[PDB]
Formats: structure tokens, C-alpha cells, sequence
């Protein structure tokens, strides 16, 4: 029932994910040289740099915000993806499963112990 016990979690997990091959296109801000138009069909950039800094400076207060965060780098992927079968957008959907399995028992966690908080 440790309400702050998701942090370091948070942390493990952005480890793992910056171990991973297919976060490289993820890991920092998208390259407006390479890609001058993202701008035209994203409107809210986010990578696994920033989400890392965020939780670093204490401004996220809970791990649903984190997440809100990390679904919206994959969402921009889907969204810039010319095509279903790029291999960008094929790294996010693998990137996207493996961080959907590790997060599920984080939020569980937290949720649960909020509730008990307030029992
Ligand atoms: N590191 C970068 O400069 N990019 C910007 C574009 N982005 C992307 C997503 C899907 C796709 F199929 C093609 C490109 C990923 C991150």
C-alpha cells in the first residue's frame, strides 16, 4: 500500500525501455530537419527524454500522467507513420506492447493503495 512506491517503478521501467533497441527513435525529441512537417500533423511532441526528466523533477503526480505521456509518443508514431508496415512505426507497436505489460501492475498498485489510503 505504498502510495509513492510507483516512482522508482516508473524509473525501472524507463531503464528498461532505453536498454531496448526499438525505443532508440523515441529516446529524444524528433528531428524537425529530418521530418520539417511533424509539426503540420502533431501537435504535442513527447519522447522518452522528457518523460524521464518530468518524473526526474517531481512534476508528475502519479503514474496515470507518466502513461498519459509515454501512450502519446506512440500515438504520434501512429500518427506520422506513412504506413502500417514502416519499420519506425513497427518498433513503436513492439515498444507499446512491452511497456503496456510492465505498467499494468504499476497502476494497479497505485490505485490500490490510494484506495486503502482513503478506506
Ligand atoms: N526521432 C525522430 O526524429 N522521429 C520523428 C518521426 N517519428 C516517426 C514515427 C513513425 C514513423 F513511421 C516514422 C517516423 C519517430 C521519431
Amino acid at each position: 500500500y505504498d502510495i509513492q512506491a510507483w516512482k522508482k517503478q516508473c524509473e525501472e521501467l524507463l531503464n528498461l525501455i532505453f536498454q531496448c533497441e526499438d525505443s532508440e527513435p523515441f529516446r529524444q525529441p524528433v528531428d524537425l530537419l529530418e521530418y520539417p512537417d511533424y509539426r503540420d500533423i502533431i501537435d504535442t511532441p513527447m519522447d522518452f527524454a522528457t518523460v524521464r526528466e518530468t518524473l526526474e523533477a517531481g512534476n508528475y503526480e502519479s503514474p496515470m500522467e507518466l502513461c498519459k505521456d509515454v501512450r502519446l509518443i506512440f500515438s504520434n508514431s501512429k500518427a506520422y507513420t506513412p504506413s502500417k508496415r514502416s519499420r519506425i512505426y513497427s518498433m513503436s507497436l513492439r515498444l507499446s506492447a512491452f511497456f503496456e505489460e510492465h505498467i499494468s501492475s504499476v497502476l494497479s498498485d497505485y490505485k490500490s493503495a490510494l484506495r486503502f489510503h482513503k478506506r
